[PDB]
């Protein structure tokens, strides 16, 4: 079997991408944030504290003939940005673009942090990292991808994120019409539960490529590109007037500047991020200081190839017994 669904930016800055997901019988359609950096499928629901819901579509398990409460199971998650949520667990039927999984763990939020309440466009998250990171207790649960794997034509999914435009998540097949040239595959470490890999180096604009190993994770759930301080300093040094601002919390640059591209290595291949992808607009309405899309990972503890990098490529998440990541230009 296969599945295919369109994913759409939630705002004019590509801060996140939402994908419609059908849950329950009859179907309740929610717009979820597909997150390859986490492994919980959780949703706003009829159980969520009423004051913490502001425009989201909610899952109502009592209206689903296939929902079953998972007795005694709870979940609680904290994301690297300080966001968090928690609740109880149902199993139900979940379908993504024609691909159906029965008995999927659907984690119903009882409590969500402020950053989720204020994001009216995101009804929940669909985690696509490895199931070892799932937070359900006392019985860990599998991700949508792990549950679907056996029935997929090929144990893969692909992310084709658009720049200020819709894109596609495909399950079970690789669309050879969606990219140019060849796909370059690179090894993955699952030791931390992430799609963790090693980039072979970088270049700034038309400058010389620097061969150096950068270990990081492919994370559709993170907006920006977070890289070591040395690399990020080298990039912003090429932008006139750019500086790191402690009050703003990262590199900013004059909105009138043109940004250089950023190249990262995948084996012997190169992925080029156009400079326009790195502009995240004024730091406040009306400001002439703009926020940069490449920031330092120093405070994080891990390098993150977020949407800024992934949307420049066609990305294959190969969940074979030895997992790999594939990158192609598009
Ligand atoms: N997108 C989920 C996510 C968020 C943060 C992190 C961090 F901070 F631990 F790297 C990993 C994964
Ligand atoms: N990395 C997972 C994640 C995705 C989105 C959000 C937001 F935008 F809702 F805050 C938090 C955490």
């Amino acid at each position: 079997s296969t599945g295919s669904a369109t994913t759409t930016p939630i705002d004019s800055l590509d801060d996140a991408y939402i994908t419609p997901v059908q849950i329950g019988t009859p179907a309740q359609t929610l717009n979820l944030d597909f997150d390859t950096g986490s492994s919980d499928l959780w949703v706003f629901s009829s159980e969520t504290t009423a004051s913490e819901v502001d425009g989201q579509t909610i899952y109502t398990p009592s209206k689903s003939t296939t929902a079953k409460l998972l007795s005694g199971a709870t979940w609680s998650i904290s994301y690297g940005d300080g966001s968090s949520s928690s609740g109880d667990v149902y199993t139900d039927t979940v379908s993504v673009g024609g691909l159906t999984v029965t008995g999927q763990a659907v984690e119903s939020a009882k409590k969500v942090s402020s950053s989720f309440t204020e994001d009216s466009t995101i009804d929940g998250l669909l985690g696509l990292a490895f199931s070892t990171l799932n937070t359900v207790s006392p019985t860990q649960q599998k991700t949508f991808f792990d549950n679907a794997k056996a029935s997929l034509d090929s144990p893969v999914f692909t992310a084709d994120l658009g720049y200020h435009a819709p894109g596609t998540y495909n399950f079970g097949f690789i669309d050879t019409t969606a990219y140019t040239g060849s796909i370059t595959y690179t090894a993955v470490s699952t030791k931390q539960g992430f799609w963790e890999w090693t980039s072979t180096g970088y270049a700034v604009g038309s400058g010389t490529f620097k061969s150096t190993s950068i270990d990081g994770i492919a994370d559709t759930g993170t907006t920006l590109l977070y890289l070591p301080a040395t690399v990020v300093s080298a990039y912003w040094a090429q932008v006139s007037g750019a500086k790191s601002s402690s009050s703003v919390g990262g590199y900013v640059f004059p909105c009138s500047a043109t940004l250089p591209s950023f190249t990262f290595g995948v084996g012997s291949a190169r992925i080029v991020i156009p400079g326009d992808y790195i502009d995240f607009g004024p730091i406040s309405t009306g400001s002439s200081s703009c926020f940069g899309g490449i920031q330092s990972s120093a405070g994080i503890g891990i390098n993150i190839f977020g949407d800024v990098a992934l949307k420049a490529a066609f990305v294959v998440f190969n969940g074979a017994t030895t997992p790999t990541l594939g990158f192609a230009s598009k």
